């Protein structure tokens, strides 16, 4: 990791024991469930390309869904390759050299090149460019390894609106989709696939009414 | 979270691995109760909107009263917008530009962005602004989430007085109520919902005795 | 709470994630038992009211003890308020106010004010005058859920006598009773609720050996 | 190990109880699964070769799979002897003295020339060659240890795909195959070892086909 | 406790949450056993005298030993006062009181005293002293809790010498005796005390052999 | 223990509470096991003799060991004194006096003595030394609890193979015969005291095979 002091004073870390075994036991026990992201992306901010490759390799187990991340990764690679062009031009020997994918995935960089582009002037973060190449084959493994389809998801006739809306939130959020069909999921879903019994009920408070009126509406239905 | 230094000086940290993990136990061992809400407020001392966004999307499951307090948010961040105007013509060179709602609640604004208006002098502390918002939005979601008003809960028939005075300020304290009428339920329920037995005893003290003198009478029955 | 750091530089920081487990884990493990009530004047070791309330509030359950405790703190509150004379008018910008009960208790203080008294010399130690409050009602409560009466503590037929005075000087901790009762409890009761056995060797010895020769006489029996 | 600090300053300090714990605990657990070689890389970050003899040293148990490393190592050893002869003379002025293969492997050399070659400029990372050689070492132990062959992962008739990919995945992890090699056996093995069923529609998206269109085809399956 | 830093600054620091709760765990897995005033003594590194009755107050039961603990403490309390009387006159102007035993006990001296005392031009070690007057009263436990004497230690037909000898050395820990009589004891009692078949073998080693070669010889029998 | 600073200010520091924690829990685990005596010295990196002192009166039981040790030490200490014996007449006047065995025991020596000897330069390391002593003592120990002859050490009928190497050497590891004898043992014994199926198996590779040629050729017989 690389943490900055007063004064931007940037000093590298080496990870810590209680990190590494925190991380690898959320994996064990959670698996890829969504909270896996914000916890992957708190726990690695200032990590260098090397942590992150760090955090991925001490998991075993889960093969399939690493094998998905690191061609996934491998595609950003030639992706920032494709974009950015591969040309060393005039400058300094002492200065820092243009990253590449590779750099960017922490294979053809040394740790001192990861820690000295971070730190640098100008910075390029390498770091959180490629966890945001991760994090976007996470929400290709998150969403590949959902056991349920969003549509399918119902109130059913003795079910408390409350309990259906848990499924309904939990089996949307593990949908990778724009937020505009996500509200239109919500203002046309809920209501549509609820029981005729509270269906009726959400109706009669109209179309400004909050989830929160809706769940205390449905409370005794 | 900002560490608070020596002269005054503000250091960023990111938010402890042990803090993430005490918070995210806490929810899944104490669910909506009570006290869950001075001890995530403990926890998130310091906090930065990104860092409070943190922990609640580190939280994995109730995913109902999550999307109950983001509605609740955009409700005080666009109310916050309400009381205040947008800002017309050229913003100052010496002076940060004046938070909106969406900037408090993290997501108009960055890190850096968050940062800068707490540091800042004046400071602005958009942080302890939003903790209030979601502190907000947590006691309705402790008090949707709770199953029973104080005319549901009464001593069974040999039920010590001690537990029963326990479940009685227990649902008192998660009610909606204001303070007159948690003042007339006090004074009225608490005796006339005891059991026949212990009813007895507190009869004998009269009305004017204490919870202390209600308490060490009532203990043996 | 607030950390002196060096040449008397008292500065604020939070309450850490581990001070939070260790008082929710001592509550959990040895409720209203005696040595906790050092456990929490140990845990709040130059504390504020804000800390001292967060302490109070981040109990689960207990709700008959609070309440008890609440009373007890706002009788201590009256009584303060009731001695120091009221402020004539307005305080104008030089004068340190004089806290009322409730700012001692911290429901009508900001926290600037509580750091302001304690460290504006003749210091007002707010955190150690409410702690004295708060600790004054863990005792009464303490004293109240206190099974048994030092009274009735007695030797079995053949019980060690060593075993016998670990009771009756643990349940004695728990009592009301002043030290001078306790004093004549020492100089009584010891030997007159041990068994004929260990009485007799107990009784040969006369009043003037010690709590020593008492179990050295006794380390056979 | 060796702490670089704030502007190149390299300061010495002891191997850490709960690094050691760490590795004892992950060796007693887990003993030799593919995920404890990265796991022991994580660990080990600004290592002494000293510091990676204590970690070894304090291993109990597994004294076969333990001879076998030290015999790895010396292998290791004797080759860097042999492609870099024996320096004559007395050390050249104000120079290091270039390590043996027994000097790198930390027996000839001392703790203070270990530190003096990490830390000089140009250094010498004795710390880093001696690592790979024990992970050279811990591969041979890993794949000897491990039971199935790349060959011999087959999938079952009603068996899923992606439970099947994992085990496969697994084992192409801990293959000494060359990375050309490891990909004929990934366009390769995976379809041919795979089920009837899933194997024909695998056979029909082409040979174009990536691991996420292969598990999404046979999701069904 | 007391915390030193650079250019001699001891500055106080409230009581470690987790040195605390080590403390109540030591307490609870080992009792008051031998090896226990060690542990205590190391926990209470640059402690106070408060720090100190922190730790005694912090437990709870085995309070027939906190009682003879207690009564020793004045004691020893008494005896300072004894040697160390009042001086004629009232106090100086830049100097501290000189101390009584109550204020070394802690029990008639503030923390603000007691912080005097040990940064005071001349200090006076108030808690070192103070914890030797408690580990006399521990050594008392440890003596008057060890269940037998190192004369009731003689050897079995079937008893192994080596776990004779740990038994000899156990009880010994717990004895009152001193380096010279505990001397006699070695020479005398362990060979003479011995079962008959050891007792030949160690006779004929002769009385110029060493306990390694006294257990290497009974290694057999 | 001191720790060493950057430019080299060498400061002492109270004994960690996870050192204290670490060998207790070590001790408790493995007893008598080889794998005491490197933790033993990684454990004890940068300590004084009061701090090893800590260590070795911490430890519980294992009395015996403790006086083997301690004899151990004491003719250690006593040989430490003939070699170098104190300086004729009068004391250079800045100088720190000569280190006794005693005083490199802990036994005659103070905190502050034993942090001028190792601070001073050029240093007199009586922590090194009396861990020399201690490491001595300890590998004594460990092979008077170990039992079992190395000779002893065969292969059951249908035992596999590896777990006789593993039992061949744990016991090699605690023998105490010179490394080109443990070289012979190797040579020799393993093949030899092998069953008459994996005997065979061997044997067929010729005797110049290598022991992973060994533990593959032997995989499954």
């Amino acid at each position: 990791p690389i943490v900055q002091n007063l004064q931007g004073q940037m000093v590298h870390q080496a990870i810590s024991p209680r990190t590494l075994n925190a991380w690898v036991k959320v994996v064990e026990e959670k698996a890829f469930s969504p909270e896996v992201i914000p916890m992957f992306s708190a726990l690695s901010e200032g990590a260098t390309p090397q942590d992150l490759n760090t955090m991925l390799n001490t998991v075993g187990g889960h093969q399939a869904a690493m094998q998905m991340l690191k061609e996934t990764i491998n595609e950003e690679a030639a992706e920032w390759d494709r974009l950015h062009p591969v040309h060393a031009g005039p400058i300094a020997p002492g200065q820092m050299r243009e990253p590449r994918g590779s750099d960017i995935a922490g294979t053809t960089s040394t740790l001192q090149e990861q820690i000295g582009w971070m730190t640098h002037n100008p910075p390029i973060p390498v770091g959180e460019i490629y966890k945001r190449w991760i994090i976007l084959g996470l929400n290709k493994i998150v969403r590949m390894y959902s056991p349920t389809s969003i549509l399918d998801i119902r109130q059913g006739p003795k079910e408390p609106f409350r309990d259906y809306v848990d499924r309904f939130y939990k089996t949307l959020r593990a949908e990778q989709a724009s937020q505009e069909v996500k509200n239109w999921m919500t203002e046309t879903l809920l209501v549509q696939n609820a029981n005729p019994d509270c269906k009726t009920i959400l109706k009669a408070l109209g179309p400004g009414a909050t989830l929160e009126e809706m769940m205390t509406a449905c409370q005794g239905v």
